[PDB]
DNA sequence: CAACGCATGAGCTAGATCCG
DNA sequence: CAACGCATGAGCTAGATCCG
């Protein structure tokens, strides 16, 4: 047979040798085998449990701490091959820290499939060396075996197999002093083998009974079918644990298994692509009872299974698991005894949720004044009721004052009641348009929810107010609204003005930010205004606002305020937000203009947008400057120490890009550069400064010698004087003249003739000339370097 | 008379012209007088207008913004000396933004007494060039006239006293085209003076009637008497504001004046030293009877009487107004509406106050803690009381648990009644401490007190836990506590571990109340352990702890846990808080090593303690080794181009001398505690250092001989430094003929080395001068002898 | 009679219909 | 029968009376 034992479940091994009777028919096992940390077990017992069924492996096999051992082969006697299909430790098979390991044992290994072995800290354990991973492991990149008793050559290694050349000697390697390492025949370098070199069945792996037959040999190479195996199996069976594959009714009964929620380390099967996969990725979702993965079109609730049905949410912890849940097929609980700040993580943790089936009850919250974190309720089915049939329930909280925003929220409630108690900071007109928008509108229980213990202490208000007049300016904003007196106009505090910016429109109601949080509505109070008696007068109150970030919108809102005393009148009066920007102004200076010089004539510069555009900035404007060259340097004598060597305006309006290059110029000369970043333009030009920066172009090759007729004149004191032409346009400026001569086998003497000498002369001269035939040649030497030689001018004087 | 007007308090004018009429009979003022911003003026209102009786100054005077003048001689026409008590802006005199001031005229202006005078931004004025303050101005340098009409010589400036030559040039000086500056001899500086020269009474200044005579002069110099002064008064009278002497009788007046507090521009004069100050300073204290100032033995009260006899705090700024206040003439009631975090200010803001006269109400108290920031209320006074005569209220406090530790807390109560209703989370059991403490015991209501609604919610314990076995490491703390169980085993949720550092034991017990503050008990929740059902068996459970830093003392105490239900039973149990400090390790490596060369020997070496100290360090351990430098120099030519140790204790600084001079050294130290048992040290911190480079050994001493070959190619022989700085590298050796300079040739090692010398090639006969400086690596050092040889042509 | 002038514009002198 | 041995000490294998 292929395998005619039990499939057989990982197991763990710690503490006892008692747990590991259940090995006794299992064949294959799948997962992992792993037994560990056992101390007061003698060597003795060991001699008599064995296991002669067990070949094949799925993810690895680790022993660690074992006293007792000294060569585990009597246990483990018939193993061959080990899937890897799950790494361990990025590690495939390790034996680690034991203490009377005689030997290994593994005789059986053929081919380890993915992974590494790794032996350390071993001081009992011989022929080491003997082992040829090369033909067992496809990678030997990864092995690490070190710090063991073959740290020196002192453990014998003798055995009586091929011992292979492999490396650059002849190495013999062998398992134990009775057993080698079985070698055949590389003519297959996998398909399996016989001791006569025969290559069984090419579908099939190690030991063998038959040869190419791939119903009698040991372990194949795909998958596994009843005493056969294909590399893809027809779809009347679908891919398992990829050994395997098997029809649709028998991992049907797994998902069902541990549908009950009783054990957390199976999976909920699914069928994909002829795999009953754990889960099917992301942009897929499952089917009711095809047990198929619908490919998700947009997003796919990943329904949240409630466990016990009811829960209590109190901390961060509490409701980190519910991250990325949608749907609840439970009832959910609130209660924040307490707490810092919540507020700003619960969207982060829990503002996906959509669904939800039991009831929601919300009791004994210390800090809490919204729902907003509710970010995408919209129904509630209320399946199971609190007792009384209440569906929502909010009881004994001192700080609530807002549910939700109905302009722009939507919520359906199927049945239930609600309960508002002791909930004095909420005013009954929201609880009210609680029951306009829910689906109740006359199941009250009489008595319902209470309508004198909630919204009592807080003053709930009931009338607006206006503005009058706004201004504008480039950093300051004037505000005036149209005044406004209580019942009692002595009775009364003055107003609050909130306001923050906001680069959109979707800003917040006020929350009511009162214990810990993020920035909340920063503000300043304003006097109560001077009593005129008069009706038209200045009663109109204003402030002003001066330190303003320019060309931001900013939203404000003004609040009134007043005593609290035992009369339920004098409400105040609460405004509406609004929407004003900032006017614009000068931009920032740009920044890092950086110019390159490759060629004699192009010149690119390339720069980054200014820091603070103020506004949407119209172009860049963009002025240089030709550049002067030193005149000190006119009169230096060069031969003497010391040489150096370098490396309106006309304009355009940039538009739309960041670089520039400018050709057309003067070669080999500094500039002066500038640019400005510039707003609007037509109407108030305005610019910032310009960032300056200096480049200098590329020289020209041949501007720095000179051609032309060196022609001599001869004087009667043997000083011959010589005439020659200057360049036109050095490279920079011409600062001497490299001036020699050579006679026939004499070297190139050399002499100077300074900017100022060669001025003044036209020329220079050679004073004490021997008589001979010389050959003078000039350098003419730039600034910019040494130039080109002329020709060699020959002339001969005589005796 | 001498000074015949009256004083004059000092007056702001502004918007109009109106208020000035109040000074139509003062004559010498006080204070300031400030007149700026009218703008509706026509120039012409001020021609009919005058105060020709003025005298005296005491600050400042100041003109801003004023349209319509341009002569102020028409308005000011005998003032003549300002005493300065106060620089308005660090300035004696500004006029500035004039408009139509067309010219100064201040003529009669005699002496300033400190500051200097500042003209800006007025470009209408003249003859400014032609004052020589120097003459009024006793400084000068800090003078600023820039930016007037004056910024071009273009006014004309023609004048008709002397046009002194105070300058480089002669210089007139002059007012106006109708007066110039006056100035007669200066046989007495400021002593008063006439038109004739003549000197008057050496007390007086200015102006003067007749000479040396202290009654009939204008203005004196140190203070005044009934028209008479003297430099300095007799004790029937104290001075005032340093240019008067009054007895008591005045300014007792003006005191109970002002305690009447209707104004803020009190001073509560006080008597000290004849100088009935505004308030004798820090260091002393009024007394009441006598208005004396007591030396104010200890810290004394400056007690703070709080107005309208309460107030109430919310908010950090109403209570930084009684910042400084020690004692309280009223009630003070407190309501916390929420807020963030203020505990950790009210001890900074009002942590001085111990006594309190009125009552005391609280109510709908939010986020609080305890009243720990009162921190030395001994008595309340009751002399107001609440309604139904309470003296304490505290009501509608729904988070409130302690009051104050009256094991180390004394505080108690004159009258009244106190009151505890709606507080759920305080028990009685803290009231009924209060109740004993405080002079009341038995001054109920009925109803007193509530107590059902105070205390309900929170299930006060009344059972102690205790600790069965500790141990410590240098990191790491076990703890495990006595067995535990509630009534019925099955109801309970665990136990909490807070835990924190604390270098003191004056530690704040854990309250119960939320506080939004930044430090709190860390704690971690334990998982109550198993049901045993035996007395003898492992059912102590514990907790390790690791994250801690050696050698720190820690507190911790541990507290029950148990699920709210309706039964007023399984309160659960606290433990007792404890201290435990954590062991001792290896110190860490020193820090800062320094090292100076003073000579060729001394080294003195210097460090700084290190970060980590793990316990006080015992002593410390310096090594040092004889190190040297390197021989890979040797064949470049430079023609082109156990270690002794010490065991140091109880110092920072630390000198190696005593030694082999000019050798390298690598020296080392290490700090650590006690040795012989447990040996502990921490590693060490390695120094280089050479002692300086000499300045005569590397320069060598020796006869540098020559020896003459037959082709004028003369040896040269001498000695090498023995010992240089470090390697001698290069010879300076040089020749120099008469008529020619130090002519010099250079050696490298090798070449002397294999020389024992040098020569020199194709020498001219004459007699030269040789003479050699050691050049080495470190530096030059110093010539050898010129040595002299005559070889003949 | 509906911005600017006869200031400055947030550095012990007021604080943008604050002024007419 | 009251620290150590037949581990390590917070890097998918337990978590310091955790094993005796």
């Amino acid at each position: 047979h292929l395998y005619p034992g039990e499939v057989c479940p990982g197991m763990d091994i710690r503490n006892n040798l008692t747990r590991l009777h259940e090995l006794e028919n299992c064949s294959v096992i799948e997962g992992h085998l792993q037994i560990l940390l056992m101390f007061k077990t003698r060597p003795e017992d060991f001699r008599d449990l064995s296991f002669p069924k067990l070949i094949m492996i799925t993810d690895y096999l680790l022993l660690f701490r074992v006293y007792g051992l000294e060569s585990l082969k009597d246990l483990f006697p018939n193993l061959t091959v080990i899937r890897g299909s799950r790494l361990f430790f990025n590690y495939a098979l390790v034996i680690f820290e034991m203490v009377h390991l005689k030997e290994l044992g593994l005789y059986n290994l053929m081919n380890i499939t993915r992974g590494s072995v790794r032996i350390e800290k071993n001081n009992e354990l011989c022929y080491l060396a003997t082992i040829d991973w090369s033909r067992i492991l496809d990678s030997v990149e990864d092995n690490h075996i070190v710090l063991n008793k073959d740290d020196n050559e002192e453990c014998g290694d003798i055995c009586p197999c091929p011992a292979t050349v492999i490396n650059g000697q002849f190495v013999e390697r062998c398992w134990t002093h009775s057993h080698c390492q079985k070698v055949c025949p590389t003519i297959c370098k996998s398909h399996g083998c016989t001791a006569e070199g025969l290559c069984c069945h090419s579908e099939c792996l190690g030991n063998c009974s038959q040869p190419d037959d791939p119903t009698k040999c040991v372990a194949c190479r795909n998958f596994y079918l009843d005493g056969r195996c294909v590399e893809t199996c027809p779809p009347p069976y679908y891919h398992f644990q990829d050994w395997r594959c098997v029809n649709f009714s028998f991992c049907q009964d797994l998902h069902h298994k541990c549908k009950n929620s009783r054990r957390q380390g199976c999976h909920q099967y699914v069928i994909h692509n002829n795999k009953c996969i754990p889960e099917c990725p992301s942009g897929y979702t499952m089917n009711s009872s095809n047990l198929l993965c619908t490919p998700c079109l947009g997003p796919c609730p990943k329904v949240c299974h409630l466990l016990e049905g009811e829960k209590t949410i109190d901390s961060v912890t509490s409701a980190q698991e519910l991250r990325g849940c949608t749907v609840i097929n439970g009832s959910l609980i609130i209660n924040i005894r307490g707490g810092n700040n919540l507020a700003a993580e619960l969207e982060a943790n829990l503002g996906l949720i959509e669904e939800i089936s039991g009831y929601l009850k919300i009791r004994r919250s210390y800090a809490l004044v919204s729902l907003s974190f509710f970010r995408k309720l919209r129904l509630i089915r209320g399946e199971t009721l609190e007792i009384g049939n209440y569906s929502f329930y909010a009881l004994d909280n001192q700080n609530l004052r807002q549910l939700w925003d109905w302009s722009k929220h939507n919520l359906t409630t199927t049945q239930g009641k609600l309960f508002f108690h002791y909930n004095p900071k909420l005013c009954l007109s929201e609880i009210h348009k609680m029951e306009e928008v829910s689906g109740t509108k006359g199941r009250q229980e009489r008595n319902d929810i209470a309508l004198k213990t909630n919204g009592d202490k807080a003053s709930c208000e009931n009338e607006l107010l206006k503005f009058s007049y706004i201004r504008t300016s480039f950093d300051k904003i004037l505000l005036r609204w149209e005044p406004y007196w209580p019942p009692d106009f002595r009775d009364l505090l003055g107003f609050m003005l909130f306001y923050k910016e906001a680069p959109y429109q979707n800003v917040t109601e006020f929350d009511g930010q009162d214990a810990c949080g993020s920035n909340s509505w920063t503000v300043v109070d304003i006097d109560p205004p001077l009593r005129s008696n008069d009706p038209k007068s200045q009663n109109h109150p204003g402030w002003l606002m001066r330190g303003l970030k320019p060309w931001t919108q900013y939203a404000i809102f003004v609040k009134t305020l007043v005593t609290f005393s035992d009369e339920r009148r004098t409400y105040g009066a609460k405004s509406d937000i609004i929407y004003v920007q900032t006017d614009a102004t000068n931009p920032s200076v740009p920044l890092d203009p950086i110019s390159v010089s490759n060629s004699s004539s192009q010149i690119i510069l390339k720069w980054k947008p200014p820091s603070d555009p103020n506004g949407n900035i119209t172009h860049y404007l963009v002025f240089w400057e030709r550049q002067a060259e030193d005149s000190e340097l006119f009169e230096l004598d060069y031969c003497l120490k010391g040489l150096k060597l370098p490396s309106h305006r006309p304009f355009e309006k940039v538009v739309n890009k960041e670089s520039l290059v400018i050709s057309g110029l003067r070669h080999f000369t500094g500039y002066r550069i500038e640019l400005q970043a510039c707003n609007q333009d037509t109407p108030e030009e305005r610019c910032s400064v310009a960032a300056y920066v200096s480049a200098r172009t590329m020289p020209e090759a041949k501007a720095d010698d000179i051609v032309g007729p060196v022609t001599h004149e001869i004087f009667e004191n043997n000083v011959v004087h010589l005439m020659w032409q200057e360049p036109k346009e050095p490279n920079g400026l011409i600062v001497l003249y490299e001036v020699s001569y050579r006679r026939y086998g004499d070297e190139e003497l050399h002499l100077c003739v300074s900017r100022k000498h060669f001025a003044l002369e036209r020329g220079c001269r050679l004073r004490g000339l021997s008589p001979g035939n010389y050959s003078v040649r000039i350098r003419a030497t730039s600034l910019a370097g040494n130039g080109s030689w002329t020709e060699p001018t020959y002339f001969y004087v005589t005796d």
